[PDB]
């Protein structure tokens, strides 16, 4: 059990789309505009160890993300962990560390279709004209946006609603259902 092999190793299976996504569910801890050199997934892994976030001795974060961008094959074969454990573990109290806020936003993402995403765009120009938005960018990226013109935030989710309301309920509950636990805290 090599440990700074199986990082690399665990890196050259991730992909660009992996890499936006592990870098948005790492936002509470390396902060947006800290994330410009971070080049692939090693790079992110390094800034992980660098904040004792990751260590040999401490896989839980390494996991969690893994889990959450829904790389359960890495999971397997570089970390020997299940989709059953980390249910299980995730659902205590406490345990995971990544905010509740944040993976609601990330799992909104992964439910918006391509044109639902097209729909997101057009609907917020609606709502709102801070963001300088493009066809080029991503829900995540959408979301990143939003976050830095101050239209979005933990108990600021009006404009979300709003949209997502007009895009699918599916969207909708996720955002409920958010709300719900957190405010019951």
């Amino acid at each position: 059990m090599d440990f700074s092999r199986n990082l690399y190793d665990i890196g050259e299976q991730l992909d660009s789309e992996d890499l936006a996504s592990l870098k948005f569910l790492s936002l509470d801890y390396i902060p947006q505009r800290k994330q410009e050199p971070i080049k692939d997934a090693l790079m992110l892994f390094q800034r992980l160890q660098e904040k004792r976030m990751l260590e040999e001795s401490n896989l839980s974060f390494l996991k969690e993300l893994l889990f959450r961008i829904n790389r359960l094959d890495l999971l397997i074969t570089y970390l020997n962990t299940r989709k059953e454990e980390m249910e299980r573990e995730l659902q205590t109290p406490g345990r995971a560390q990544i905010s509740a806020y944040r993976v609601m936003l990330y799992q909104i993402s992964e439910e918006v279709s391509r044109s639902e995403l097209r729909s997101f765009k057009a609907l917020l120009q609606e709502e709102d004209s801070k963001c300088k938005l493009d066809d080029d960018m991503n829900l995540l990226d959408i979301f990143i946006e939003m976050e830095k013109r101050v239209i979005l935030g933990e108990g600021k989710l009006d404009i979300l609603k709003r949209v997502c309301a007009q895009i699918n309920k599916s969207l909708l509950k996720i955002i409920n259902d958010y709300e719900e636990f957190s405010k019951e805290r």
